[PDB]
């Protein structure tokens, strides 16, 4: 028998000991070597209430995620708690490997496997098993990038779609890639993504009939960020330890609802932390060509407020809190304490 419980997890990688890559290192400090024969034994007639929301899992690996960055991205200046702290900002290898969560003895993990899990209530087909899968910790905004695919159709996960203060993700059964560069040969911070736009604006209006599911039917528009921080109102990601904004406007305008969509970047050296403790400076990008082709895999959304009385409902992109990051690909897991 079990119980829903939470304990410290450990992890487990695959990173090499010679590599200067930093997630590399981390891990070769923090994690252990990953199992080649994992054990998995599926529960049969056993039904598991999952919450994908209220999950111990998701702050660990936001904890995790948190000392890694604290170690190895280190900026030349932080302001943080209203003091000044002013340190060596040297460039660094970056490049996020595979992640995997584990539980101690006494511990297991439970893994919800119904094929249209939208994260919450009960699932019929559930496994145990000690560890994750290997998941990147990719830091972004707007789009989830190099994250798992939806096995079946798109999937829409939010604690409570009625209110529209809880962030929506989408998670796509597609993935659409997103081909960014900041071209060796000027403005050094300029730079660009391409995405193909006949894969996006087909994928968008699979998203779009997936939110009629869930919202009676009603007429899905989508719209650019109204306000905030440019870590939300555009869609910000590390591209080799540089951090990239890029401007996703054309992305998420409903008239293509077919060439080459290229949206306008620049690099930042002062950004708000996502640790969310205040504003880091860091050196400016490295010389030749920095580029990063990345899949997007799901989509985090905001809705807009005050539309009850209207036959539409607005969706924009959004984000800032990593920890919904995690949880895009953590929801089918639970830690359960065995007898
Ligand atoms: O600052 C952040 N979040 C906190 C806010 C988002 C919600 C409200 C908070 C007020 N400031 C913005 C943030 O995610 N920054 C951030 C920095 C770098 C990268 Cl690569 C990123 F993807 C996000
Ligand atoms: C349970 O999982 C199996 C294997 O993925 C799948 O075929 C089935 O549709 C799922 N639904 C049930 C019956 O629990
Ligand atoms: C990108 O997505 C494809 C599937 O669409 C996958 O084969 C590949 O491994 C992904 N690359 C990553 C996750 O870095
Ligand atoms: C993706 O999911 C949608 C439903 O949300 C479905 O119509 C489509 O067939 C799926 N595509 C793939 C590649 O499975
Ligand atoms: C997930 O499924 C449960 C019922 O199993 C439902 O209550 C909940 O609204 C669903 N979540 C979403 C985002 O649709
Ligand atoms: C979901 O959000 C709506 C709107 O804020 C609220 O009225 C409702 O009580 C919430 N549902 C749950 C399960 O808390
Ligand atoms: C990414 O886009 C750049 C645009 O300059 C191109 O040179 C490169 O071939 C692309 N890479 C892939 C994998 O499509
Ligand atoms: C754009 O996407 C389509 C599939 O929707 C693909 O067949 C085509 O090769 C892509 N165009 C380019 C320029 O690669
Ligand atoms: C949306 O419209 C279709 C029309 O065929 C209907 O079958 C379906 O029940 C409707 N869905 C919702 C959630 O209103
Ligand atoms: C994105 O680009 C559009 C078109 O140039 C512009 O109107 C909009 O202000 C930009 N968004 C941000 C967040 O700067
Ligand atoms: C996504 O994965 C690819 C392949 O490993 C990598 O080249 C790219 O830099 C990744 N994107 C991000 C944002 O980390």
């Amino acid at each position: 028998v079990w119980k829903d419980a939470d304990t410290t997890l450990f992890c487990a990688s695959d990173a090499k000991a010679h590599e200067t890559e930093v997630h590399n290192v981390w891990a070769t400090h923090a994690c252990v070597p990953t199992d080649p024969n994992p054990q998995e034994i599926h529960l049969e007639n056993v039904t598991e209430n999952f919450n994908m929301w209220k999950n111990n899992m998701v702050e660990q690996m936001q904890e995790d995620v948190i000392s890694l960055w604290d170690q190895s991205l280190q900026p030349c200046v932080k302001l943080t708690g209203g003091s000044v702290i002013k340190q060596a900002c040297p460039k660094i290898s970056f490049d996020p490997i595979p992640i995997h969560y584990c539980t101690p003895a006494g511990y297991v993990i439970l893994k919800c496997n119904d094929k249209n899990f939208n994260g919450t209530g009960p699932c019929k087909n559930v496994s145990s098993v000690q560890c994750t899968h290997g998941i990147k910790p990719v830091v972004s905004t707007q789009l989830l990038l190099n994250g798992s695919l939806a096995e079946e159709e798109i999937i829409i996960r939010s604690e409570n779609l009625t209110n529209n203060a809880k962030t929506i993700i989408v998670h796509l059964n597609k993935s659409v890639e997103i081909n960014c560069t900041r071209p060796s040969n000027g403005d050094i911070r300029k730079a660009y993504c391409e995405i193909n736009g006949t894969k996006w604006n087909k994928v968008l209006k699979q998203v779009t009939e997936k939110l009629k599911e869930h919202f009676n039917n009603k007429t899905i528009i989508f719209q650019p960020p109204s306000g905030g921080d440019l870590e939300i109102t555009m869609h910000s990601f590390n591209c080799r330890g540089e951090f990239f904004y890029c401007n996703t406007t054309q992305l998420f305008n409903n008239t293509c609802i077919n060439g080459t969509i290229t949206l306008p970047c620049k690099i930042k050296q002062i950004i708000n932390m996502w640790q969310g403790t205040g504003q880091a400076m860091y050196a400016p990008p490295i010389d030749g060509k920095i580029n990063c082709v990345s899949n997007i895999t799901g989509i985090l959304l905001t809705r807009d407020g005050g539309a009850n009385n209207t036959s539409n409902e607005t969706f924009r992109p959004g984000g800032g809190n990593i920890k919904d990051n995690w949880r895009s690909e953590l929801y089918k897991y639970k830690v359960v304490q065995i007898e």
